[PDB]
């Protein structure tokens, strides 16, 4: 008839998902360019030895990253198969 | 006019998707920010590096609106495809 | 008492303004951030001047290209709203 | 009797209308901050050629508060011609 | 009691209210310490350079504190004269 | 069930900790950015000390004003809350 | 037998208390780390002297330390004694 | 099932621990992030001051920390032990 | 209609939400300042790479506890909601 359980289950869900993918936008795209100001300035100062720096700045975008995906694979969780739907 | 569960459930959608899309312009925007802070920095420090600066920073800014745009999948698939409609 | 669509556009107000807020705060800060360093490469080498100026467009340009997008979305929410009924 | 659907829309719009100027105040306050700060610095460092220094400071400046004063004709829109209300 | 419109309106009124200061605070705080960092920084560097340095810093400042109390104007709009009160 | 001020008083407590929540930050924040110049001042310059005070407390109290009046406001939201009814 | 008026007000001050310590340990972590980066580097470039930077390490940490706890009493008069509570 | 009072201050609760853990890792995260920037800096620039410098690292950690934990035991309190539980 | 545990669960969700949500931002953000001194570090001195390993863990390492600690308590929250009825 009116509302049913699962309508305000799957808001929250939604709400829940947005929040988790928010955040993970937030912190890949600052934690990025953070990351990707050091690289230029780097290579900016040091051309010669700049191969140097791919591994750590690799490393740093791919923990950057891990925090992206496992917030984006935890949304998916949420809206696609929400825990305690009725 | 009853309310229905879908309205519960698109309302929902609805703020969730400003929440990605909303943390998406906040990491866009100050990621790129922050990338072309070093991008400008380096320049003015040294002319002639220019053309060697660009390949970092297009780097960068390509994870960075990686973030943005992936995120805005998903505010769309939220909106317009929602999961969980009844 | 409440229809369908009192529910809908609340929330699409809310997250028309989530979108709008958000694009503000980063461009705000983008763009503070982006003519800081043209203000100090300025201050360091007074003549670097004319060859800041494109790396400086192209950083404004990405920053607000965000801030636009996200414009475009909200209007989308609040005007179009989608799954209004 | 009870509610109606326009203060439930109403209700809405005076939270995104917030949302909207909170974000606008942020982005501007920390936005102008950062570019004041170079500009603070800058003549400190070069107080002979700081007029050069203005015109790049008010172009940012400029960018900054356009971002607060758009959010600003947004939430007078949102919250005294409110769209969608009933 | 019976719920009212009023009862709703003012509920969201007092949310925006706190949005709106509180990203004002925000922007306001950090803005103005950002500020303030390039003025003592500036100020330990040159020593002499202190009544040079305030000028851009008060203009900086009146930035920050415009964001700041034009938000304060439009919190109090909401809570005390709300727009959309039925 | 419910009445009319317990929506009320509840939007005042949630106005009133998004007051006093982002005073913190706009404080914390603010302060932690003014004393890391301080420090390096004193740091580079030992006897910058007195000189560095003055600026120091006027930054300080720029961010704490920004604190204490919403403090103020929260104590309105939630004490004297406008619109009770 | 349904809701009664504390069961909301209670919600609201729960989460009021939340956005309190929420806000408080952001303020509290960054502005602290901010304040401590500067004391470790301060004892990196000037280890003789560095005695002079623990006053102005622990009075800036004193004040952000100040707003964390002013902030973690309000949320204890929010959820243990509730202004409007009925 | 009729809805009762603890299904809503049970909700708030979750949302209010919700908001105290969120900010408690975006303070400590933050925080612990800028306080390694000066560690990691400082043993670059002078390799023996690696012992000295952990000193002023681990007091500023300890700060940061404190804010989480602190954080921590009240979402305990909120969602284990919730104030006003009727 | 709504049952208690529709609210208890749509609460849950939401905090859980905030709970990832800040994690995501303090440990992206955390992580890439720390690795910001990394990579400028190693350009300072190519060599200073060994000793900077330490450091760089140690730091990664704290940052991470709390990401990891935060998605532990999301997996309470949604999975063995505290508190359902
Ligand atoms: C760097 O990795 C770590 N360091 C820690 C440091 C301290 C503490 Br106390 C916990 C830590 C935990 C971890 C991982 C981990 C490894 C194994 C099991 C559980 C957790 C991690 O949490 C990292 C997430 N980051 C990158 C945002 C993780 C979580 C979830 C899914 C992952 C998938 C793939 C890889 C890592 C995954
Ligand atoms: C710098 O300006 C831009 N750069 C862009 C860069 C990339 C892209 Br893809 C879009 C861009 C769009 C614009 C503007 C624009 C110009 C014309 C039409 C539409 C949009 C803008 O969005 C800027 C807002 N900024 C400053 C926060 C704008 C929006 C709304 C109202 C405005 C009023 C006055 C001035 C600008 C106004
Ligand atoms: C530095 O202190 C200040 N500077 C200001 C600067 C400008 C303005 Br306009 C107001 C200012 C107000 C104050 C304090 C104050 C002193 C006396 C009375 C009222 C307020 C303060 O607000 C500081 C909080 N900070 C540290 C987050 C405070 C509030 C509440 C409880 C406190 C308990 C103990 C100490 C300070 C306490
Ligand atoms: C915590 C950061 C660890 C980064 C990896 C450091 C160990 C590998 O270092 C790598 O050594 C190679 C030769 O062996 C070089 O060609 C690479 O430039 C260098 O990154
Ligand atoms: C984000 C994508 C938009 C980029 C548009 C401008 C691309 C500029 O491209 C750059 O131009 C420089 C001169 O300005 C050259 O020196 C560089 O080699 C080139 O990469
Ligand atoms: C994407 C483009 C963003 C531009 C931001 C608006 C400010 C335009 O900036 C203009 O740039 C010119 C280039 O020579 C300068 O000479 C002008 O003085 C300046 O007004
Ligand atoms: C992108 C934001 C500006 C364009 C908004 C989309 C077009 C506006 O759309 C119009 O808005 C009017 C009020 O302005 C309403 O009264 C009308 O019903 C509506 O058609
Ligand atoms: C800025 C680019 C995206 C803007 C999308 C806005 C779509 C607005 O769409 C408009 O909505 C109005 C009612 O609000 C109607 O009167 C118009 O017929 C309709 O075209
Ligand atoms: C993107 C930033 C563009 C800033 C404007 C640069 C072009 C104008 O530059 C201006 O030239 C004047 C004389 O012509 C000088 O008196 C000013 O100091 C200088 O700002
Ligand atoms: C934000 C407004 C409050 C400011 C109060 C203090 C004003 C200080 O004013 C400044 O004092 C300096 C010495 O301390 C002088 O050298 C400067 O010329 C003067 O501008
Ligand atoms: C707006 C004022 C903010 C002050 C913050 C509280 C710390 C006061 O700081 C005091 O300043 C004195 C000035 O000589 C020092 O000599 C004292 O050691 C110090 O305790
Ligand atoms: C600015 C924050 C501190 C001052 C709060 C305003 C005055 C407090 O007001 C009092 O609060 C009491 C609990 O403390 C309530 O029990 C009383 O009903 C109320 O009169
Ligand atoms: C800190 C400056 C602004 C504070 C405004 C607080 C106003 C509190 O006002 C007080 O409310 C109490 C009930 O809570 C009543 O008992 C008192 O009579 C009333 O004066
Ligand atoms: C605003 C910052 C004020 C910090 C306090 C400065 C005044 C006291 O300065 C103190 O003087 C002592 C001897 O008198 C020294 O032993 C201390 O190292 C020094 O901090
Ligand atoms: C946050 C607590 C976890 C810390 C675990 C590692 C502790 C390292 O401890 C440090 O090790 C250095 C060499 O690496 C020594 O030079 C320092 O004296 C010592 O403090
Ligand atoms: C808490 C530990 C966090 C580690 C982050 C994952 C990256 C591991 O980094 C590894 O460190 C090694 C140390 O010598 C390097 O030699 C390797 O090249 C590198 O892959
Ligand atoms: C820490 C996050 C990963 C571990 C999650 C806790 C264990 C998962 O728990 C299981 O989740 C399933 C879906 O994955 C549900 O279908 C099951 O009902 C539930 O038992
Ligand atoms: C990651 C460390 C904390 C994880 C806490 C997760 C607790 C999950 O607990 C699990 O919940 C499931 C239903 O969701 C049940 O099927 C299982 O019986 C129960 O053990």
């Amino acid at each position: 008839m009116e509302l049913d359980p699962n309508a305000l289950i799957t808001a929250g869900a939604l709400i829940g998902g947005g929040l988790i993918m928010g955040g993970g936008a937030i912190g890949a795209g600052i934690g990025d360019g953070i990351a990707g100001n050091a690289l230029i300035s780097g290579i900016a100062r040091q051309p010669e030895a700049q191969g140097r720096l791919f591994t750590p700045f690799f490393i740093t975008v791919g923990l950057v990253e891990a925090a992206y995906f496992i917030n984006l694979a935890f949304m998916a969780l949420f809206v696609f198969a929400t825990p305690g739907l009725q």
